[PDB]
């Protein structure tokens, strides 16, 4: 179903937050060979997560659940924007930039967190 479907996805996005955090410490330490790495698993599993969230919003369009099909549209603006702050982190990473890998750090960790309430809402909503 939809609704299995999203929980697939949440784990994927559960799996890029555990990746993200062990990242974050390594970052830190100054552990830049794991950070690498890290980033690299960071990519595919963004890469994956936004696949789902594309699947899903356009199934519930098929299926004509209006209410899911908003908040997926709006989780889905949300996510890019965490993409791009993603993205330019690994900028930064490349560019050898670690007060710019902080800032977007940071702002990574804020767009998500404010990003949960209506995680939560689409789950009850497919």
């Amino acid at each position: 179903s939809v609704k299995s479907e999203y929980a697939e996805a949440a784990a994927v996005g559960q799996e890029a937050v555990a990746v993200f955090n062990t990242m974050k410490a390594a970052f830190q330490n100054g552990d830049k060979e794991a950070v690498a790495q890290y980033l690299a698993r960071l990519a595919s599993l963004y890469t994956r997560h936004e696949e789902l969230l594309n699947r899903i919003l356009e199934k519930a369009r098929r299926e004509g659940n209006k209410e899911a099909v908003t908040l997926m549209n709006e989780f889905t603006a949300t996510f890019q924007t965490g993409k791009s702050i993603f993205n330019a982190m690994v900028a930064a990473f490349k560019n050898g930039d670690d007060d710019s890998f902080e800032s977007y750090l940071q702002a990574l960790e804020k767009v998500t967190a404010k990003g949960e309430t209506l995680a939560d809402q689409i789950a009850k909503a497919l």
